[PDB]
């Protein structure tokens, strides 16, 4: 899994808004 490199953050923790 690539998690965006440790720069983008998830999508920015999916822009203040994502349940899981």
């Amino acid at each position: 899994v690539i998690k965006h490199n440790r720069f983008l953050s998830e999508y920015q923790s999916n822009f203040l808004g994502g349940g899981y």
